[PDB]
């Protein structure tokens, strides 16, 4: 089976960066299976087909007299109803599987654009942004043994604060780099593109979808008998049916399954992307409280102002989930006890200590 | 058969960390793979189907005339019984496998959420405990060459405390941030909330499928055989039989075995979750004793106290299943003897010696 | 097939440690392999099936009312004998591969109690032991270079006992964790319980076989002919024959021959668990001669008293099977000569110098 | 299948280059695999074809005289009109298939050319240029260290213009092998001739593809019934039908999806094919900027005159996409904040500090 | 089929020794496979079988009428000859490969017994004989240096006898374990019964197959057809053929050529394992000549006395075999040369500066 073939390329299973959102996983995940499951049940194994369209031929018919009876119909899906001569044509019903596997691949095309368009940029600017930052933390690092002596035998504030005072005017304290780079990033307005295409790529295959669920279904829903004719051309010259009547479907209760499950996994699907577009209409400050404080950190949480919708929000956002990779896992993560002061400088006195790690 | 690319993903066989508990695998390995072996016994192999649906044509029907007759019954189940007109369908009968797979899918669900919503915060927190924890081996090994030739000229306890009086008021006996993080981790309490979920979500699973049971099954459950009607639409002008007795379905055997398999076991399944949920309803204080005398584990042992609905207790639990992996599988788990002292000195006198390892 | 599937998880093919006995896993992969064998010689490769059952249908009958004949009895087995009306019905003979595979998986439970419930601790207490003798080795081997050349010049007995006795108040003669954990371990009874119910649930698994043998087998087993009914519902209104005569089974043979192969190999089977039953009941004392001398296994011959069934028992008879694996296997197995002295004072003085290895 | 071994060799998946553009590479993609696509969908899985010729046989014929009937004709598609006596053949029907596969092993034309005739050239010449660029850096980093000292305790320009004119008249400085190469190359012209026939090639292949699906096609689109004659030979002493009638073909329906289907994805294909053709007819000066004031890229720049048709334009096109690999990757993808001098002195002080990396 | 996994487990394919001879791999592989080879020769690929029995039906018998005549013979299989009423039964030719699969899984016993009952004792003792033999090597190694100079400068015999006689009262010399290890050994008898036991076994199972062979086979050779009767119960009751006559079997020229084949490679077989029974009756002595020379196999041809049927000889006998391995395949097989001494003194003294080696 293809499907095979398809689930070894497509959906098959930098360098430890997280560039997706887990919940733009799981709705991609749903939206690119749930039409191959479906493809999957609806032909093979639980109902072994054989002729998807099934005849009444008479009885004086032969082998292949009926043969041709019950081949001359699955192509031509067509209801000869007496009432002039409205020929409705069934197809939809072969049309099922085309237009899934259609769907399947039309659901792919965002993934695509999010991973050719954007991903190259901004793995780029991630890696040159890891790259500052663990030079910013071994730049750092040198302070915690010039602070092993010094630190002990003076009578605290005046060496909690003049050394402190004296680093806040010393090279290390700053990170130039960050500044520069994140505005000449903030004023950008290019990554933000591509994640509104992307939302909206769907979004829009999804009202397709619809559309197509509301005009070719829902009309052949309960149809499950019509009548054909075979000398519809030059068969006229022989002595048979005039009408070849009750042409039977087998798959209406397949038909009706699968309608439903699509019309249904995408109703339930819908207000997840909504909550998508809505998580970048604001700017997120659960945790300011603590970000303003720290040196590098403060100049994130300064840049909060005027309308959300920056490259720099977007970088905010899937930085949030890469701030506890190694590293960065670190006193950030365990500092949940500032979020309810000279006696922190005692305890940070001796959390300086503790901070050795290797 | 998709059965094959199912197990291909779907159950198929940090860096030594163990995140999830073997009841847990037990009772997973149990509920996924039944629905499926049960589909592989019910539809293959064993039972060669061919028809499902048998019936008795008239014996002036020719071939394919019989073969509309035993193709038009089968997605139209209904019992056109005499009883006005209460046609009873039996639609259980073909959707029994559609059932199956989709429970054997639901069942995965609380498996996605344990895995995606608690997975990465639990394994860096493990990661982080065993990068301290290793620290804490090698910057105490350091004392068992510091006592070696001082350890044997003295005149026992004031060696024996001397040294460890000293030692307690030195640096490398205390691990503060192992109180501090153990604290900044035990009044949180998102993680059981993912474990609370993660029972309940079967549980009412479980109750579903009983209720799908007992409302769609049991009731056509002795019944192999129904009559059908063929003019039940513009069959109305022909001459044959008025109505089609006697569709007799092949498969009532494989769906009693079916139906009974199923809820045998999810019966005797029901009761291990239950003993799961009761499993973090009290502290487990079985070796409390000797974690008392040993500095880090005194900490773990001290905070035993109020409501046991805890992330510390299930840290705990999922902490002793890896207590003995390469390293914390040492003197620990040799300490089997302390479980029934001026001579234990004497003991651990020679036992310091026999800790050298490499 | 999924006897694949099975082979590949079921029965597919610490560091160096025997946990199993050979006679255990002799008796598990008979029992386990046995009923697999037989299944995939009874229905597979050998006896090419088609319909297990055949029927007689009357000349008049066209293809699929015959079809219908042939079908509608496999999964109605009922022997409407003319003797009132005693349905005799034909369930074993479409039930024997399902009981066959029933008692597959049931063979398998006392394996996984018998890994789950002690393989863990088991494993855990043998690490320890080895690592602690291990470690008395390279504390003993010391003592073969002190005597090259002292051992050399002196009047035998003076040496050979001044020196040993000089030993024999030294730390490295005795093995105080050996006494103590012994003891610790030989006062505990819980590792026998898993042992007598592995092998307890085996036989009555078993006897339970030799019931349903009896029972459901040995009644129809020379009955190879039966007469059915099809008017047994609405068919009552058609022209037909009344009764349904000699619905002919196939597979009456492969039934004897699977029912005798069982019954033969199970019978062959029992004698052997009741004897790893009485391994229990006694002391083991073959060579307890030659470990009296020795100072560490003085222990082991030492505590033989009282009723045997202790968990010192068992520990002692998976370690004689592990008395042979690298290190262990050395003079000791040698020691064959000692079963038939101051004469072996210079035949040792010579071997001391014999075992210096590497 | 053999579309399991054309993908196995044909489109399966130096040491770090990129040869190939990624709009070729989609290109490529969509051109190749949509034929191989539409192969697979056509014959297999969806439709089970059986006999794509069916024909309506008299009643009085038996089983093999109409299997003569059906089978004759699939291979003489020849209609035999009344209106003299036009044999109008049916080959497109028979040569669907064929027609797909030679179109995809003639789509891959182009990509050996391309792969073979300029493949190895530019590969070596992109060597070189990475072996003396990375050159060029380590020649270059000797800067760093000597500017650490000597940069800091002088009065700015005379010594950010004093060592700079020093190092303007330093080996160091010039990159001679670079001019002489570039002239070298540049008024070489054999590269583009590959680059303009590899697009002809397939821009004629999709005319002769249109002119294809125009003349055979076209015509015989809603014909899905043909009168056939047996006695068109030796058949002529029989009595039997004098003309076989209503040869009905099956595959109409794929027909007309196939040919839609083809002649939309190349209508779509062939406007990127000439936006990659008009790439070349411009030179590319969107960050020339940047570049006229390093160093070794002055003379990119410099040499941008005259008509764009020149291998200097191809080697420039395929160094962009290489020029953000691992070392290229660096300042000078940073470098987005000069596109909007004495203090950039101070702040170019500061990064030369800041460009310390490893 | 189950023949792949028999394969994949049974016959698919210490460190580095010898334990098994090359004469009892080669009998053990043409015993073992030669039944695996008939089985998939006979049954399937080369004679498609269908219905390995064939019968005559009236032609007024309908479809499974004649179904029923065809499948109640092969199950029935009974010459109901008018020669009183001798039923003559053809259970062999439904039997065949049965006991061809019971006859293949009974030749393995033999390899069971010897793989578990005495591989491990002599792969131990193996071990401990390696490794004081290579420790023999490289206390003799020691030699070579010694004898660089001061074997130069003296006259001949008083320097290659006044150290080699030095060296004869000097431990390097002789090897203790040695002898007493090979006297411990050479009166031991269990490692015979073994070999006799293997042997035994598989002779007495050609007995049997011969006596299989001659009873059950040998009588329905030649005869291909056989009357057997329909109402031999309550089919009495019809009218019909009294007795159905002429069940022809198809696979008669199989049985033949397959009882000829079996029958053949046993006697060409048969044999071998004589030969191999005699092998030890008698004492080897080939090159015993060069064996006395040496200092440690001057014991081995030393004990060469009595009945030969000890362990001594098995142990020579799979020694030699491992004889030639890495180390001991030196100058023992280069000693080709003294089979036909003070010349060789001389030649000696090169010699030994001609072993170096590494």
């Amino acid at each position: 089976s293809l499907a095979h073939t398809a689930a070894e390329y497509m959906l098959s299973d930098l360098k430890g960066l997280r560039l997706e959102l887990p919940l733009d996983r799981i709705v991609k995940f749903v939206a690119v299976g749930s039409p191959l499951l479906l493809m999957s049940l609806a032909f093979a194994q639980e109902f072994s087909s054989g002729s998807p369209i099934s005849c009444f031929s008479p009885s004086n018919f032969s082998i292949r007299q009926a043969a041709y009876v019950d081949s001359s119909c699955w192509d031509s899906l067509l209801h000869h109803k007496q009432d002039q001569d409205k020929m409705k044509s069934l197809w939809p019903h072969k049309a099922l599987p085309y237009s899934l596997l259609a769907l399947a691949l039309l659901m792919y095309l965002p993934v695509l654009l999010w991973q050719y368009a954007a991903v190259p940029a901004l793995s780029s600017d991630l890696l040159f942004i890891i790259s500052e930052l663990d030079k910013s933390y071994n730049r750092s690092i040198r302070l915690v043994q010039h602070m092993l002596k010094i630190r002990q035998k003076s009578s605290d504030p005046y060496v909690f604060w003049n050394e402190l005072e004296k680093a806040r005017k010393e090279r290390y304290f700053e990170f130039p780099l960050l500044e520069r780079y994140l505005a000449c990033k903030q004023r950008s307005h290019s990554l933000v593109a591509t994640y509104l295409l992307r939302n909206s790529l769907l979004l829009i295959f999804t009202s397709a979808t619809y559309l197509y669920l509301g005009h070719f279904h829902l009309d052949v829903f309960f149809q499950e008998e019509f009548s054909c004719s075979i000398k519809t051309g030059l068969l006229s010259d022989e002595t048979h049916v005039p009408n070849l009547i009750t042409c039977r479907l087998t798959s209406l209760s397949i038909f009706q399954i699968v309608s439903l499950s699509s019309v249904a996994i995408y109703t339930i699907l819908v207000p997840v992307i909504i909550y998508n577009l809505t998580r970048l209409c604001r700017w997120d400050k659960r945790l300011l409280s603590v970000y303003e404080m720290l040196p590098a950190f403060d100049l994130l949480s300064r840049k909060m102002l005027g309308c959300p919708i920056n490259d720099l929000n977007v970088i905010l956002l899937f930085l949030r989930a890469n701030i506890s990779e190694l590293i960065s896992f670190s006193w950030l993560s365990v500092l949940c006890v500032l979020k309810d002061h000279n006696i922190d400088t005692v305890v940070d006195f001796m959390t300086l200590l503790a901070g050795l790690e290797p």
